[PDB]
């Protein structure tokens, strides 16, 4: 919002955009949560996909998306990712 005073002392907002909303929050956790669907996603993908990003990108992705380096599941790239799917789906209806 910007209220502009420029006819004298009259006064008159030159626009406001007013966003309201809720239940942010749980939407904002099953993404980037413990088990968000980001970081588990993030992690398998990294496990299961040949390179690794540069140094300093790899920090990043660590601190936020916590990968793991070693991981004994057999369990593939498709189910990797479709582990970090089906939880994301568990968060989306037993939430807000």
């Amino acid at each position: 919002k910007t209220t502009l005073t420029a006819f004298g002392f009259a006064s008159a907002d030159l626009i406001e955009i007013g966003l309201e909303g809720k239940g942010f929050e749980p939407t904002l956790e099953a993404l980037f949560g413990k088990q968000g669907f980001f970081p588990d996603s993030v992690n398998k993908a990294l496990y299961w996909v040949n390179g690794q990003v540069p140094d300093g990108v790899s920090k990043v992705l660590v601190d936020h998306f916590g990968y793991t380096k070693d991981d004994k599941h057999e369990q593939d790239m498709v189910n990797g990712i479709m582990l970090s799917v089906e939880k994301l789906i568990k968060d989306l209806k037993s939430k807000e």
